[PDB]
């Protein structure tokens, strides 16, 4: 039973994702468009570097580190933050999902660093399967966000049209303005 | 008849208006939301203090100097700026209209400062009438900016709804995401 050989490679696998996201994430730091570094869901929330680190990993990744889309994400978050009823749903995306995913990936990584030999054959199978699920989800998230960006873009868009139409109606000249009464 | 007396009064009236806006406008740069100070329509446009002054007068006035609505105006402008096809229409609002209005007022103000006596009787009638039109315009503009913000509010609104339901669909848990 050489599942060991498999796991050992699946590991060096995601341990690579981490080194290169670490870099891509560092650049964004001095390029000063890393909003997650100061992003709180509610007013007086405490901010843990390590917890935010995981969150940046999964959020900045699904956005291929593209400055623009990151800006757009920040805008969407900001907008939903306005209503307190949206706090919960935002946390699910930010914590239960974006952090939860990297948290899982850490425990998997550890199990391996601890020695795959020290694992049963039953366990060794689960772990591999478990890892695969995580890397599968990591994609669903990337796909999801893209649809989200699509939603926001389409909206900002309709707004543009609407606004422009109005302008051309009323701002052509003094005579296009609304009656004084 | 005493049109000269009327003229001279009307001039004191609007010269006061200026004085209070001058204050209210100073305050806004003090609280740092005077976006019109830096605003350019296109990339490399030159910015004249005096021309911007007039523009702030009419735009900040119609909005009633409220920071809430001034912010909203900035957002609308920003949004239309993206497309170059919107440059012209934005200028009409910013220049032809908002500056043009104060420019007219200035020339009227001058005519008076120069001496109403030095004016024909028919000339004096025009001026007075002309002034009145400008004041009316100012209102039509205020009435329109009010609609402009209405529209905007309803939009920001639909967006909110849309966004909120899209989250409470694809983000309840892992199970609710995007399948292959």
């Amino acid at each position: 039973e050489t599942i060991a050989s498999e796991l050992k490679a699946i590991g060096k696998e995601l341990e690579d994702q981490k080194k290169e996201e670490n870099i891509q994430i560092a650049k964004i730091a001095k390029e000063k468009f890393d909003f997650l570094s100061t992003f709180k869901v509610g007013p007086y929330d405490l901010i843990d570097e390590d917890i935010q680190m995981k969150i940046k990993r999964t959020l900045y990744s699904s956005l291929d580190y593209k400055k623009e889309n990151i800006e757009k994400l920040k805008e969407i978050l900001e907008i939903l933050k306005k209503n307190s009823e949206h706090y919960n749903i935002i946390g699910r995306l930010i914590y239960h999902i974006s952090w939860g995913i990297q948290f899982q990936i850490e425990q998997n990584l550890e199990l391996i660093q601890n020695g795959v030999e020290n694992l049963s054959q039953e366990e060794s199978k689960s772990l591999l399967m478990q890892i695969k699920s995580n890397l599968e989800i990591k994609q669903r998230l990337k796909k999801t966000l893209n649809e989200t960006l699509k939603v926001y873009n389409q909206n900002t868009q309709d707004n543009e049209k609407i606004l422009a139409e109005h302008f051309n109606k009323y701002y052509k000249d003094f005579d296009t303005l609304k009656p004084a009464f």
